[PDB]
């Protein structure tokens, strides 16, 4: 449990619904908790 929340509570919910196809995407495979993260504020 907590593998999207991750990047709501720390980036926000709007701004995880424009990157779910990507987020939800990746963690179905096997990243950490330090790429998501650093992907995110990367693109934006």
């Amino acid at each position: 449990m907590g593998a999207i929340a991750k990047l709501v509570a720390k980036f926000g919910w709007p701004i995880v619904k424009k990157y779910y196809k990507q987020i939800m995407q990746f963690i179905g495979e096997g990243w950490a908790i330090n790429k998501i993260i650093d992907w995110i504020k990367k693109h934006i």
